[PDB]
Order: structure tokens, then sequence, then C-alpha cells
């Protein structure tokens, strides 16, 4: 329980009950690494859904009821044993309260329910800390998991645009987005109109490149990895299952007979097809559910090379490829557990 709440000073900045919003904090002191991680877990896209969130999944939609304190746990860990990678940062855990990929700007007012503000939770985040210590930082890496990880794509360069404009361009940012990578896909029995929708309840926002590409009306690309990520500018690193278990979800796919094994495989190889061009990344041939803040998270390798590997390599990359260090990882094999260190579940 080495993580410890803080309340955002700005109490404008709000989950979506209007409640302050906020995040956990455990400092190193010795360290200029900041590791700020976003939380995951779906979204809410209109009055009706929201409102059945709020009776069943409230923690995601109000901080009254959050404790003062968690255990960072996998890459928020403060154990070498269990973090390899940086167990020495500084650990930044932001919980996910505002329903909205954390891509909106919007407050509760009379016109609205809700707040979806979760675009305006990280840049508050960034700003009171780094009265706490940011300003000394070298890297700052935005990580995320599911929702949480398309949140990396759709904020890591605003990060970057927001230190610069205070006057900290010495600050490296850097992106790690963990199963938040979809694809806009044909579902195997009859995800596009879910994003249209809750852009327009969020007022959601998108990164400026990507959104002149694609222009109004359209922003609901953005927040598919393989149309947003060629659009960034910050190094991002991207984590990905080949079968993740909610793109199934939203796929409509729960002894598989051969429509079904063929849809499988295509899935997967058109994931492996849109990682080809992504220099840092890590995509095992499983069926999971995100990966980096659990405590196992270090089991999974491929081509016998772990994530911590990878990302430690990654930082080396960022000091021509490096000798039996390498940072692109996806897997070929072509069905789920074809790699045998896959979660066991
Ligand atoms: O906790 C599981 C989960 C999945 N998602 C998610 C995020 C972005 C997109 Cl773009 C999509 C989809 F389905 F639309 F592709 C789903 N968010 N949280
Ligand atoms: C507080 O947050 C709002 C955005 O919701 C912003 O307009 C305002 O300037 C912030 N001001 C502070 C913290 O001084």
């Amino acid at each position: 329980e080495d993580l410890r709440l803080h309340l955002l000073l700005n109490t404008s900045v709000t989950c979506n009950d209007g409640s302050p919003a906020g995040y956990y904090l455990k400092e190193s002191r010795g360290s200029r690494r900041w590791l700020l991680f976003l939380e995951g877990g779906w979204y809410c896209f209109n009055r009706e859904n929201c409102d059945s969130r709020y009776d069943t999944m409230r923690r995601l939609m109000s901080s009254r009821d959050w404790p003062r304190t968690r255990t960072g746990t996998g890459i928020l860990s403060s154990q070498p044993e269990e973090n390899p990678y940086w167990w020495n940062a500084n650990m930044v855990f932001i919980p996910y309260c505002s329903s909205d990929v954390w891509s909106g700007a919007s407050s509760k007012s009379e016109k609205n329910e809700y707040a979806f503000m979760g675009a305006l939770i990280i840049q508050e985040v960034v700003r009171e800390l780094l009265g706490r210590g940011l300003s000394g930082a070298k890297v700052l890496l935005l990580a995320g998991s599911s929702a949480g990880g398309t949140g990396v794509l759709l904020n890591v360069d605003r990060v970057a645009e927001q230190l610069e404009k205070l006057g900290y361009p010495a600050i490296q940012v850097r992106g790690l987005a963990d199963s938040g990578w979809f694809l806009d896909n044909k579902q195997y029995r009859h995800p596009t109109e879910a994003i249209r929708r809750g852009i327009r309840y969020w007022n959601g926002v998108v990164p400026e490149r990507c959104r002149r590409q694609f222009q109004e009306g359209e922003e609901w690309n953005c927040f598919f990895g393989y149309k947003v990520y060629p659009t960034l500018r910050s190094p991002v690193f991207v984590v990905q299952w080949l079968f993740d278990e909610a793109q199934l979800t939203v796929d409509n796919v729960h002894p598989v007979q051969e429509g079904l094994r063929l849809y499988i495989q295509n899935l997967g190889r058109e994931l492996r097809h849109t990682l080809k061009d992504v220099p840092a990344s890590f995509a095992p041939a499983c069926l999971s559910h995100e990966i980096i803040i659990r405590s196992h998270w270090t089991d999974v390798q491929v081509k016998g090379t772990s994530l911590p590997r990878a990302l430690h390599c990654w930082d080396r990359s960022l000091h021509t490829p490096l000798k039996g260090c390498p940072v692109h990882l996806v897997d070929s094999c072509p069905w789920p557990h074809c790699n045998p260190s896959c979660p066991t579940g």
C-alpha cells in the first residue's frame, strides 16, 4: 500500500459525478524517471448506459469511495523482483473516473448530467506534479492499460506540448500503450458507432495531426491505434495481445468450427499486420486482457524476450539496433496460446 491518494487541488477537474479527480503517488527521491499510469475499464456513451455504470461501477465514475492508498503492482511496483524495468521510478497511478477513454473536455452543468474530463484530468495531474518533483524529471513515461492504453495514444503528444509550453523542454515524454490497440473490423456476428456517439456525448478531443487528417465528424478514427499512431511524434511502445479478449468481445466472439477458426486467425494476422511498422512493440499470441500492472507481467516472452527486457532495450535505443536487446517482438504463430508463455488464466 505504497501509493498515496492526492485529490486534485483544482476541484473543477472532476470525475463523472462532479467529485474531484486525483492521482496516487509514490515518490522516489533519487530518481528523475516518472511513470504516469492511466487506468482502464471500458466507457459509457449515453445517459442510460452511464446511469447503469453509476450503479455498479461507481468507482469508475466518482472518487467518493476511493481508498487513501493503493499498492503498486507490476510496472508500478517498487520491488526489482516484480519490476525489473523501472522499480526505482517515481510512480503515479491515475484512476479512470471519466468513462471517456481519457478523451473528454466537458463539465457537469445544467445541460450535462455527467462530466467527461479525462483529457483535462491528465493535464491537471501533470500540472500539479510539476510542483512535487516532476519539474526535475528527465523522462515522463505515460502508460496505460485497456481504455488507458488508448488514452496514452490520445494524450501523449498533448502532455509533450503541455510541458514544452510550460517551459520544460528537457523532459522527454514517451508513451506505453497496453491493450489499447483495437481494430475497427467486422464483427463475427452482427465499436465505431460507440466511439462516434461517445465523442459527441463527451466533447471528446483527439490529437491535432490526426484530427487534421480525418476532420470534423470523423475524429472517431483517431481512437484506433493503427490510424493515430503514425501521426504521433512522441516515442510510443505498443503492447497488445494478438487475440485481445476485449477485441473479441466487441467482435461478438465468445469445439471451434471453420468459420470461427478462420475469423480468429484472420484477426491475429490483421493485428500483426498493423504492427509491422511499429518499431517498439510487444505482441504475444495469447487470448488475454491487459498485462503491465499485473504482478506476474514478467512471465510472458516473445522470441525468448520478456516485456521488462523489451522496455529496457527500448530505453537503451532512446539513449542502429542493439545486439541481443530487441524492441520489436511480434509473435507470428497463428492461434491463441501457440506461445507457451501465455498467461494461464
Ligand atoms: O476494458 C476493455 C476496454 C476496451 N476498450 C476500448 C477502447 C478503445 C476502443 Cl477504440 C475500443 C473499441 F472497442 F471501440 F474498439 C474499446 N476500453 N476498455
Ligand atoms: C482549473 O481547471 C480548469 C479546466 O477545467 C481551467 O480552466 C482552470 O484555469 C484551472 N485553473 C487553475 C488550476 O489555476
